[PDB]
């Protein structure tokens, strides 16, 4: 966090990339399992002009995301908060692809549907609904409460 | 948070919104993770005046709930707690949805039948109850016991 | 907590029911969402001398408990800790009912009817198996290891 | 914790057997719910000599780990750091119960087979597969990659 | 962690190889209840020159994996931060084991899939998909929609 920061701001004052490095990979190692960190260390990587860090940071929680859905929650909010096209992309992917196999994102999309009400978005999800419904009963019944 | 709070404050008397924006979007952000500062950037979001902020808190908070159940039961008091239409209604309904995919939310709608007792809670819940028994033998023997 | 503490003691020299009501609401959220400051706030209550505060708490710990089962382990030891003939049979009731449809308590009650051997809990415990022996045929394996 | 730890030594050294009672009882509530404090209570419990409470603090963090397979690693080495045949015992078989109903530990028991490498351990495994893997479809799979 | 990490720093240049173990088990109980600790207890065990700790905890957190998810993500990373080919080895081997029986690992995997794009991983995952797919109808709904 912050005293890892200032350690690697210090540390790329002086030099000594071999230090810088493993000080870096440290702060992306804490930014996996304690998630409070995602959103400081990736908008340090953007501050101090490294693409790599940045896009390696992007990388570890949108993968994350799909072992954690309160980081899909946050990656999905962050998707706007920064107005990336691969960001909003890629999260409004593989939640329309996790929504198949985790039963209660296939009601966080639902909602979103309405709160964003994106037609593409309705379009899919009741292809979704279609294909679930016919070999899982209990999708048959949320299709019914659904409506 | 704490730090958080004392920034946005102190930007805001001094003005500066190109601070503020930045400063409210990672609070925002770090509310999504942290479930246990929303109580807090709920009430700062209402107490700046801004029913914006205080409402895509809400949003957040809520679309939170149907991934997350612990914050299921924080949302459904602070309904209670603000007495507002909205939550009252949006919340008891992502329940009275999610009950039919997650059944640690049908035990906890099933006691709330009671301890609410709410007579239009219980005779839809009903339904619920009936629609899942008939076609799982599992949720027929949850109604053989809880009756 | 001990701020909220703090800020309800010296809320409490001075009246201001609304003082009062804000700060004593905020500690029973950080509640719901903090479990180590359940047993904290439910002890405050019962110093301070407002059974409406202590059986609110009670409530909403007990219904968080159906869905967090770390904070069932937790209710249900605080049950004796207090001894209390509500917790006692509530928790006790919410442990015979979210078995039926959650399985990895099928296998902590089983445990406490043994490390407490109660009659009635194996007697109960016994009755869930053969039910559930019959249609979910997974537990049928474990009605034989559980020999 | 220092401050609880504090004041029971404080009531241990006194002689008020009501306040440290009542603060140790709260210390076992608190280790319930914030599991990196279970090894600290339970060492306090072999530093005070009450082996009622160690046998209590090992009732509780045993029968935690079936509703939280974190707390089920941490027993399970914590059984070898011991070395207690009761802990031995006891946690690899809650541990191979707990396989039959929850199939992310039939993936921890596979691994323990190899990297403990008890015989007895296998021997009894491959029991449960062949049990299973003829009654749930994924399990067939499971045992045809596992080979 | 810090301070245990200085007790047995401290305790490595005054001998007490007792001391040494009840320090050292300290540090390796926190670090299975609280993963943000791991990659430190990890680091330090490189620093001493104690291969055997090193090797130990990196078995303790592979364990921990298979019951974790997000411990998963975090050694599927630290695999390629240091390099080495047992991590490397096994951790793509526990992952495409759980995946079997984990509906979420599924699509963790499926990510990795294109994300560091191994053929023979992409054809280890062809197979799981082709394996699942004709005994759970969800897989085959998950494989249409992944094209």
């Amino acid at each position: 966090v912050e005293e890892l920061k200032r350690k690697l701001r210090q540390a790329k004052e002086d030099g000594d990339e071999e230090l810088l490095e493993r000080v870096k990979n440290e702060m992306l190692l804490l930014a996996v399992v304690d998630p409070r960190v995602l959103v400081e260390v990736l908008n340090t990587a953007k501050e101090l002009g490294d693409e790599e860090m940045y896009k390696k940071v992007k990388g570890i929680m949108l993968r994350l995301a799909v072992v954690d859905p309160r980081v899909l929650v946050l990656v999905l909010e962050l998707a706007e908060a920064l107005g990336d096209e691969e960001m909003k992309e890629k999260v409004k992917n593989i939640m329309l692809l996790l929504a198949v196999v985790d039963p209660r994102v296939l009601v966080l999309v639902l909602e979103l549907a309405e709160e964003l009400g994106d037609e593409e978005m309705k379009k899919e999800v009741e292809e979704i609904l279609d294909k679930l419904a016919e070999v899982d009963p209990r999708v048959a019944v949320l299709k019914e409460v659904a409506k």
